[PDB]
């Protein structure tokens, strides 16, 4: 992707930014601004690079050491910017079904927005690293509606975006989204989680722009008036990574930070599992949206190294 935030570094040396890394780590009170400065500044496959070199020589794992020198929010950002994608995503997806206290806004987030390739890679390592199935703790965790869209969605087996535009499908999928649910008495629920899981995205939006023509109210606002709870908060989340996904990355981030405090798991998240994808298109929507860019709202909003770690993933004011 051309539109991610952190590229490739040219320069680039695995030894010497290992070697490097050491001696930040083992220095006094440690360096962080060298940890953040390499890191940061080298994409994901690089980082694994840096990653191999590193164990070549000091022993240890660099994560290790890593989680070991770091703490606080810095130490998140560092640990999730050394996995891959596919791990990362594992990992964050283990977390929210974590206890019995799930974390649905979590969940939603990554099932609702992943790729058919990058859910393909994510059901693969989840299993090698929990020895589960993604979709077995899906199950367990959830319940209801929520639970079929979330694993119908995880399966990650959307239709690819074809050659021809299908407007006869088009127009009654429109119909039938309008059929299960504005139309009817309450909901038919499985016509939404078919239609909305199976189609590909670009027919989908298209789907949803005709749905306009049928219904008095549009598809996001229709969900708002037809469902409640996750169920609504899944496919309130699905329709915008649908419509604009990187408008959708936008609009969690202004919401981790608008108000007191920060959401910092939100935030962290998605600087970290979104710089290598969309970043430029995120902050482009961002500033567009909210008249300010991302890089203001991240600098207001945190402090230190953890503050400069994600100005680099950001990349750049506006
Ligand atoms: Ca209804
Ligand atoms: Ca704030």
């Amino acid at each position: 992707s051309a539109y991610g935030s952190v590229k490739a570094y040219t320069n680039f040396d695995a030894e010497r930014d290992a070697l490097n890394i050491e001696t930040a780590i083992k220095t006094k009170g440690v360096d962080e601004v060298t940890i953040v400065n390499i890191l940061t500044n080298r994409s994901n496959a690089q980082r694994q690079d840096i990653a191999f070199a590193y164990q070549r020589r000091t022993k240890k794992e660099l994560a290790s050491a890593l989680k070991s020198a770091l703490s606080g929010h810095l130490e998140t950002v560092i640990l999730g910017l050394l996995k891959t994608p596919a791990q990362y995503d594992a990992s964050e997806l283990k977390a929210s079904m974590k206890g019995l206290g799930t974390d649905e806004d979590s969940l939603i987030e990554i099932i609702c927005s992943r790729t058919n390739q990058e859910l393909q890679e994510i059901n693969r390592v989840y299993k090698e690293m929990y020895k589960t199935d993604l979709e077995k703790d899906i199950i367990s965790d959830t319940s209801g509606d929520f639970r079929k869209l979330m694993v119908a969605l995880a399966k990650g087996r959307r239709a690819e975006d074809g050659s021809v535009i299908d407007y006869e499908l088009i127009d009654q999928d429109a119909r039938d989204l309008y059929d299960a649910g504005v139309k009817r008495k309450g909901t038919d629920v499985p016509k939404w989680i078919s239609i909305m899981t199976e189609r590909s995205v670009p027919h989908l939006q298209k789907v949803f722009d005709r749905y306009k023509s049928y219904s008095p109210y549009d598809m996001l606002e229709s969900i708002r008036k037809e469902v409640k709870g996750d169920l609504e908060n899944a496919f309130l989340n699905l329709v915008q990574c649908i419509q604009n996904k990187p408008l959708y990355f936008a609009d969690r981030l202004y919401d981790s930070m608008k108000g007191k405090g920060t959401r910092d798991k939100v935030l962290i998240r998605i600087m970290v599992s979104r710089s290598e994808v969309d970043m430029l298109k995120i902050r482009s929507e961002f500033k567009r949206k909210y008249g300010k860019s991302l890089y203001y709202y991240i600098q207001q909003d945190t402090k230190g190294d953890y503050q400069k770690a994600l100005l680099y993933l950001c990349g750049g004011d506006d």
